């Protein structure tokens, strides 16, 4: 068999049937004779390609396969890759390389020093030393991406390799099964369980790897057993807990002092599936106040190592959550009382307040809706006002890299056809990956895009005035017509300058049979 | 003085007065109290920021200064850096890093292993070990970018550094002057001149570094003295010679066999300011046919080392071209005859052939127009049909990375206010950096954008012929409305469905007060 | 032709006829059928291999070729490579890699991520993508090492490549000539010459690239014309000037404040072939005092970029030194004030003072002796007491990496059979590369080795004083018998416990026909 045929066979045997890509000349020999059991999804820019694949991988909880061209194509996708790195997204990125005969003279589109290009944003980066090695390298890529802690990997393939003969021994690769579904040994797990059973005032903190593992329901059981308040770790890329559950206490603020204040008086704090901690603002103080013991369960040795406090256990989040949920005793403490409903903000007849927008979405969206957030100044309000009952209901750029939400919403919608995806995106953020809209239109992927338009980079104006930073240039983004942009890429577009129009637009958008974009005029 | 004040002083004293940027939290302490003698040019995505800065740097023949945010921002720009690497563009890229106090815990927006991120696409990549080192590091960056062979450099700065005290000895940095304006020693230069005088049938091949050095007129004199035909090296990122000069023989095809056939019978071939050679298609054969001797003058050691044939001299192109032009004898041979005018392609009353478009541009554009090309299937016809008399008249993505031309056209137009810039861009390529249009509208930079719309990735459909690949997905991009996209970003838009409308549209565009996009319906 | 035959022809044609190595299985297919016009020099450990090659390259002023095995062999040599990087030594390091068929499984002795291994200590690092590419990759290595600024390069070759067919077009590589022998353009050079002519009190600082280019005689003429005092730049790897010439001032102390003090009152300071500057101890102060301008001529863009003061010219040291020496006017100023004579230290009849040793060497050694220095606490005294009249008379580890001088002295002696090499090496330093002695014995390379045995790491004790660092462990090295070590590796050995034994031993060593080691008991 050829390297071409052996590689597609490996891919299908390992459960891959979708290729997200932007084609180039170096990939033509790979994409030719594209198999009838595969699906190719085109996006117009590589950041969109990777964003869509990322959304798809995260929602499906399986690896996604990407095909890009050389250094320029890989390069356009590296911002998206930084998000994928922080979110532990299992992404297999393949980039076509020049023919081996012309690599040395550095012909046009030679990816020079290819393996170094995507570093340090990938778990593994590689260019095979011969064509016959390509299937084996692809097998490595698949498993490196899928093993805990999951993450993006990169494989550079000279285009002449595809037509060459494969090694007959490559068949041994097709059905390899590799597991990292592990948990703490019985002896030490018993000790952990006793420490939790003995806690007088435990608290639980959940990170994105809980949602990735679909460990949400086990964490609900654990919280109910321990009668413990539950927080989501700061800079949250996903939602790991039902937000209207009585134990739920919200998104933690991304500051050192703020977090140790929140945790004060809790004797044991169990952190599951989060780094400790993804702080953002500088808010100096104690990591923990006296009397608090922290125990971290993480799938990532790099996270366990860099925690500035606490004990850590490096294991699979799914296996650990289920073990813990089922081993801890039912505490006799009273179940925490549910957080109060958030107050209704005064809304006049003019431009919409973000709070008003979220209340309205919450009233009108289906219960199994999925939200993506890239409205950077309104994140706290979003978390308080959206009732997210199910797993996989929320996505936010894990490395804070704008350009994620718009394309990721398309990938999520593709992965979850029966759940309505609603992307809430600021007017600033919408531009980074605007051409992703075209893919929604072309494949009829019924994502709803809600653009929050206040004409400015709001989160920066906040980060600014608070440092007393005066005279900062480039904070304003006037003169963008999002309905025109939507029309530009073939997506139905509506506007909402006030509450009445917002309700009407949402009514229409939810009834639509294709992608819809709604431009919302919001207050500054 | 603070690091902030010392660094802006260094920048102004080194001739920098413009910052191209997309802002983020880590940059706020750098951008605050922005000096009144500097201007800030905002673009909505980092690929666009770098593209605009690149165009500006290439046209101005001076380094350009870029400011981006952390890993996500740098990453979004790496495709653009790939082009900048190949074009030897002097770009100073600064990226804001997290505060030193939070780098260890990897707070959100920490650029991990920062200096490795942009590698291998930069000449130098660095993060300073302390705040007081920042001005010295910036000095290194400016000079590393500006010295031959020019190219992009990367500097990562923790945001807390800017408010700190600078080293008082930093003042020594302000007026440093660093020269690489060197040429071959007299004795060896005399030997080279002898070999050129002695050739019975010399040919000259010129690359982009001629135009970067503004050595074009010196090369004209050289070609006229030697009575030698002149080719442009393949995959040309710039135009180094008047295209209607009688010696001019056109753009070399980017193939091994095609070039050695083209050079057959020329006893000495002098290549100036080009890699030897930037082939693209695989076209195996002889690098040179017997009887042909090749001598390369390059500013880049990496180019000289990797040439698979010929002698090489590593020196400054401007100094070498001037010296050669002034030392060679006037040959007694007859001056080459000008190439025949290209044939008129027949044009009916329907969709435009690319040839018609280029003929019409040539008839209507000012004699000092600047063209940018990202119409990938029409490059050969463009080179045959545009009379470009002056230096700095042509730009094409040097690494073959799409997304360059649209933003670069804005930078070039910014650098050359008295020269009408006309970007010819395919419908596929226009999408990679579509949001750049906003910067043109916002700063009123009157670039003309000509969108060649044939609904497909034409150059890929062709490369898919030489390779004979069938059933390739993702080659079609129907359903994009470029007038609406232009409207979306505030740029005046026009359409041309046939020749009459093309003339009418171009006429309106050429006299317009602001940027203008023209959507042209082209064949195939 | 095979890759093997083609590669040895390339080496032969590029002037290489010696392979310095330590063999491994991955190199057997390269080393088999070893050509009769080549010689192999074996050393017992890779730091010794590179050290010997390094000495040979520096003294011969031509590239040297090295063959090591995979990652372990390359790794053992990486300390020696750091010295090579700092000395601009043109070393071509080839490392054998596993067969391409077993790279993927990471069989034993697979050099994983090979090209990254020696970074950042090499100008260029590479593994070819196919067997046919090997001669071209070797061509690139050769030229990269040889172009200014010279330095080490690294090529990793899978062992199965050697027997494969070479590209027939590889013959074009054989006779390629690549030149970087360049100097400043006429206009700016005249400006420089006028600045030097107009200076009222000029000073000259010379670095190792002067001796590397053999520009010593031109620098003497320049200094005589300007009547200028000449210093050698700090941490000097070579000696660029006759140390008893009337202009010579001595070796600059490696401190910021010390140097600006030495240069005070000089209106123009011309630095040639040195970094500005290789400081060592932290001696905070002014880089230059007011009233002094500095102009640096360097072959290395990295040096020009990082100088914290002065202007810079990046050009070939040989060409520039020659041009300047012949262009500047003869000044009528008085020569520098004669330097004082080094004091004779009172010597009892016991252990030797280093000053006694150096005075005795200077009396008894031939006028064209070549010295190597790795006696770290005595460097200042060595420079004050040895009259070195000729070029290529001094070597010292350029990166301060011990283990250089012993093997380098053998390489130098091999390159300069008619000049007596005398390596002065501390008892501590001698151990890093002790096995090199065997190579001197086996090939009968008549190097003389003077071990300064004071039983401690003297320089560290000093450096500890200027820090008031108390209770440092590991500074003493008692119980080493160097005569027994010499016997172990087959080298004649003598001992010198006092002055009369020192004179006797040197007399005998100078008369010997093979290598000789003398152990000298020196004061604590
Ligand atoms: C790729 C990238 N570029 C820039 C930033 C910096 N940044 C953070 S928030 C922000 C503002 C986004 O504005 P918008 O999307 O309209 O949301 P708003 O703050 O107004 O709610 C910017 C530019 C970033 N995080 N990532
Ligand atoms: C960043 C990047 N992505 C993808 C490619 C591959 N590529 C080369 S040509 C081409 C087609 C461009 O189409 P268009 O701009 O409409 O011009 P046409 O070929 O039809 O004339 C593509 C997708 C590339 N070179 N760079
Ligand atoms: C590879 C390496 N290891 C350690 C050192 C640190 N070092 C600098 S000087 C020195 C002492 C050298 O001792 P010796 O050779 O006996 O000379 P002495 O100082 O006594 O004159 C050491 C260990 C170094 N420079 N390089
Ligand atoms: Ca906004
Ligand atoms: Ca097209
Ligand atoms: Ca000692
Ligand atoms: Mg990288
Ligand atoms: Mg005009």
């Amino acid at each position: 068999a050829s390297v071409h045929g052996t590689t597609y066979e490996l891919l299908r045997r390992q459960g891959i049937d979708t290729v997200f890509g932007n084609p180039g000349s170096n990939e033509l020999p790979f994409l030719k004779d594209f198999p009838e059991d595969f699906r190719y999804i085109l996006a117009l820019q590589e950041a969109c390609v990777v964003g869509i694949a990322d959304g798809y991988a995260q929602a499906s909880r399986k690896p996604a396969f990407i095909n890009l061209t050389s250094a320029a194509g890989t390069g356009n996708a590296m911002g998206a890759l930084s998000n994928a790195w922080n979110s532990h997204s299992p992404l297999i990125v393949t980039a076509g390389q020049q023919t081996r005969a012309m690599i040395g003279v550095e012909a046009l589109l030679t990816n020079v020093d290819a393996a170094n290009l995507p570093r340090p944003l990938v778990k593994w980066s590689y260019e095979p030393a011969s064509a016959a090695e390509v299937p084996h390298a692809m097998s490595r890529a698949i498993h490196m991406a899928s093993m805990a802690p999951q993450g993006p990997v990169y494989l550079s393939v000279p285009y002449d390799d595809w037509d060459k003969d494969a090694d007959p021994q490559s068949h041994h690769l097709f059905d390899r099964h590799v597991s990292s579904s592990v948990r703490l040994n019985d002896q030490d797990l018993d000790i952990l369980v006793k420490a939790l059973n003995s806690a007088s005032n435990p608290a639980i903190v959940l990170g994105p790897d809980v949602d990735a593992a679909n460990a949400n329901a086990d964490c609900v059981m654990l919280a109910e057993r321990l009668k413990a308040p539950v927080w989501v770790a700061p800079s949250a890329p996903r939602c790991p807990f039902p937000t209207r559950h009585p134990c739920f206490r919200g998104l933690m603020p991304a500051g050192i002092a703020a977090i140790s204040q929140l945790l004060e008086g809790h004797d044991v704090v169990l952190v599951i599936g989060a780094p400790v901690f993804r702080y953002h603002q500088y808010d100096p103080g104690q990591y923990l106040k006296p009397g608090t013991r922290l125990i971290s369960v993480t799938c990532d040795p790099l996270e366990a190592a860099r925690a500035p406090m606490g004990d850590a256990i490096v294991a699979d989040i799914g296996a650990m959550a289920s073990a813990l949920a089922n081993l801890v005793e039912e505490s006799s403490r009273q179940l925490p009382t549910a957080a109060p409903e958030p107050a209704k903000v005064d809304q006049d007849a003019g431009r919409l307040h973000p709070e008003t927008v979220f209340d309205t979405l919450n009233d009108m969206a289906p219960e199994n809706a999925i939200y993506l957030n890239e409205s950077t100044s309104t994140t706290a309000q979003m978390w308080q006002r959206l009732n997210m009952r199910n797993p996989g209901s929320y996505y936010f750029c894990a490395a804070g890299g704008l350009g994620f939400a718009l394309p990721a919403a398309i990938g999520v919608q593709l992965a979850e056809p029966e759940r309505q995806v609603i992307a809430v995106i600021g007017d600033g953020s919408a531009n980074y990956s605007i051409s992703a809209l075209w893919t929604a239109a072309q494949y009829n992927i019924p994502t709803i895009f809600v653009i929050m338009n206040n004409g400015t980079y709001g989160a920066l104006r906040w980060f600014a005035g608070v440092l007393e930073a005066e005279n900062v240039p480039g904070l304003d983004v006037p003169g963008i017509d999002f309905r025109a942009l939507a029309k530009g890429y073939g997506v139905q577009a509506l506007k909402a300058d006030n509450l009445e129009q917002l309700k009407g637009s949402l009514q229409e958008a939810l009834s639509a049979k294709g992608p819809v974009l709604i431009e919302v005029s919001t207050v500054s």
